[PDB]
């Protein structure tokens, strides 16, 4: 029932709406599916109908009971954040409709198969440890992507990447991400995941590429744990100490010495000594290319 003032928001935001508009009749919202959770709401399933008339399976993200401006402000930035991408590795927005009344709704492209995690958590999906290798391959080329245009994810965990139906894995909430401009880096001014934040910027809320690197290196043993929660006996509360400890994740128990090393060098303390996505796409192809296993998927 809500009404939005557009006079209130920023005019480089609703510009950039305005932009990848939807007309409010080619959307049909299932909002009797529910299909996922943002950050800022519910995930539904949707029917757009196309420029040619076609019928598009759409996944759309609405905002749970709006109170403030601020709230609008950030969603609509989640979508917006998206607009320009181009990458196999990466989900692209299909636009964004604002009607009358009732909240704005990021319109997404549906993948087939759901989240990472769920997927390779089903027991009879069963991915073998190559198929797993090559998952976290797609994400670094995601990732390299994402950072050659100077963006920083700061929420990069296997539940925010998707699956298409040819298996395609794909970087898909951006709930968090920010713009780095030219600073090389992003600060928090105005619910963080934790146990996937890299040590840095549990101290100092700085998030650069390198943290998004530790992030990256989490995600990796999540893929190679077939989805097992990291830290599960460290309190959220008591993770800054026992990193600043030295300790980290230890080796799954299929995951290949090589692919482990990577992850170490994902979580080292300093920074700068942490690879490049550049070099994770590089390092990984080459342990994905010599595991000689069996394996489904198209890497
Ligand atoms: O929700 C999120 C992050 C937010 C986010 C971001 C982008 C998307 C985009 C598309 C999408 N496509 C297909 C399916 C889907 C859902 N199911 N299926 C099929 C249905 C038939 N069975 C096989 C699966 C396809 C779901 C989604 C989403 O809900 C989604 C959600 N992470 C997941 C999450 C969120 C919170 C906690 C844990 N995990």
């Amino acid at each position: 029932t809500v009404h939005i003032d557009l006079s209130a928001l920023n005019p480089e935001l609703v510009q950039a709406v305005q932009h990848v508009v939807i007309g409010p009749s080619s959307l049909i919202v299932h909002f009797n599916e529910v299909i996922g959770r943002g950050h800022f709401g519910c995930v539904y399933h949707g029917t757009l109908l196309d420029n040619d008339g076609k019928k598009i399976h759409c996944a759309v993200k609405s905002l749970n009971r709006i109170t403030d401006i601020g709230e609008v402000s950030q969603f609509l930035t989640e979508g917006i954040i998206m607009k320009d991408f181009s990458h196999p590795n990466v989900l692209s927005l299909l636009g964004i409709c604002l009607r009358s009344e009732g909240s704005p709704l990021v319109v997404l492209p549906y993948m087939k198969h759901g989240d990472l995690r769920n997927f390779i958590r089903n027991e009879t999906h069963n991915p073998t440890v190559k198929d797993l290798i090559g998952f976290g391959l797609q994400v670094a080329k995601g990732m390299k992507y994402l950072a050659s245009k100077k963006f920083v994810h700061r929420d990069l965990a296997a539940r925010n990447c998707m699956l298409d139906e040819k298996f395609t894995v794909k970087v898909a909430d951006f709930g968090l991400a920010r713009d780095m401009y030219d600073k090389e880096y992003y600060s928090v001014h105005n619910k963080l995941p934790v146990k996937w934040m890299a040590l840095e910027s549990l101290q100092t809320q700085k998030f650069t590429t390198k943290s998004d690197v530790w992030s990256f290196g989490v995600l990796l043993w999540e893929l190679m744990t077939r989805g097992a929660p990291p830290y599960p006996d460290v309190n959220t509360f008591d993770i800054t100490v026992y990193l600043l400890q030295g300790r980290r994740l230890l080796q799954p128990e299929y995951c290949p010495d090589p692919l482990y090393e990577v992850m170490l060098k994902c979580w080292h303390p300093k920074a700068e000594m942490r690879p490049s996505f550049s070099e994770l796409v590089s390092r990984i192809s080459a342990i994905f290319s010599t595991f000689i296993g069996e394996h489904h998927h198209h890497h």
